C-alpha cells in the first residue's frame, strides 16, 4: 500500500464557459489547485490555491469529485479533491507560471489537458459527482484507470 498526498483542483464553470490555466514554465491547461497545507480544510486549501494561482476569490466551492493519480516510478499517490463554482469575484490574473483563459463549452481544449480530463470532465458538465483513479506512465499514457459516478463524493 502507498501513501497519498492531498491536492485540490478547482474548475470555474459558468453556463457557457470554463476558466482554465496554462502551465507556463508546460503547455498543459488545467484547473487551479495545489497541495493542501497543514491545518486547513481541503475546501479552504482549494479556495486558497484558487486565489494564489488566479487572483480569484469565492465565498464557497462545491465538491464534485475525487481522483487518485499514480505515476510509474513515484511511490506517493496524488489524492486530488475536485471542486467547482459558478460564482466568482474578480478577474483572473496571469503570472510567471500560469496564464488563465476562458474556453467556451463547445471548445474545451481536451487535447491540451491532462488525458484523464477527457473521462471525468464530461461528468462534471452533467452535474454528476465522481470518483476516479488513473495510473500514468509519464505525462501522456494511461496504463490503468477506474471511474465511477457516485451520489456522494
Ligand atoms: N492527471 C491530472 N489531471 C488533472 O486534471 N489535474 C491534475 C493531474 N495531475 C495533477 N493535477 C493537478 C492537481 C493539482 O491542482 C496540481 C498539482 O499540484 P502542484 O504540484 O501544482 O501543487 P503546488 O501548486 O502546491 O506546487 P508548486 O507550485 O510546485 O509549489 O495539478
Ligand atoms: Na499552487
Ligand atoms: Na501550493
Ligand atoms: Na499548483
Amino acid at each position: 500500500m502507498k501513501a497519498s498526498r492531498l491536492y485540490t483542483l478547482v474548475l470555474v464553470l459558468q453556463p457557457q464557459r470554463v476558466l482554465l490555466g496554462m502551465k507556463k514554465r508546460a503547455g498543459r491547461w488545467n484547473g487551479f489547485g495545489g497541495k493542501v497545507q497543514e491545518g486547513e480544510t481541503i475546501e479552504d486549501g482549494a479556495r486558497r490555491e484558487l486565489q494564489e494561482e488566479s487572483g480569484l476569490t469565492v465565498d464557497a466551492l462545491h465538491k464534485v469529485g475525487q481522483i487518485v493519480f499514480e505515476f510509474v516510478g513515484e511511490p506517493e499517490l496524488m489524492d486530488v479533491h475536485v471542486f467547482c463554482t459558478d460564482s466568482i469575484q474578480g478577474t483572473p490574473v496571469e503570472s510567471d507560471e500560469m496564464r488563465p483563459c476562458w474556453f467556451q463549452l463547445d471548445q474545451i481544449p481536451f487535447k491540451d489537458m491532462w488525458p484523464d480530463d477527457s473521462y471525468w470532465f464530461p461528468l462534471l458538465l452533467q452535474k454528476k459527482k465522481f470518483h476516479g483513479y488513473f495510473k500514468f506512465q509519464g505525462q501522456d499514457t494511461i496504463l490503468d484507470y477506474t471511474l465511477r459516478e457516485v451520489d456522494t463524493v
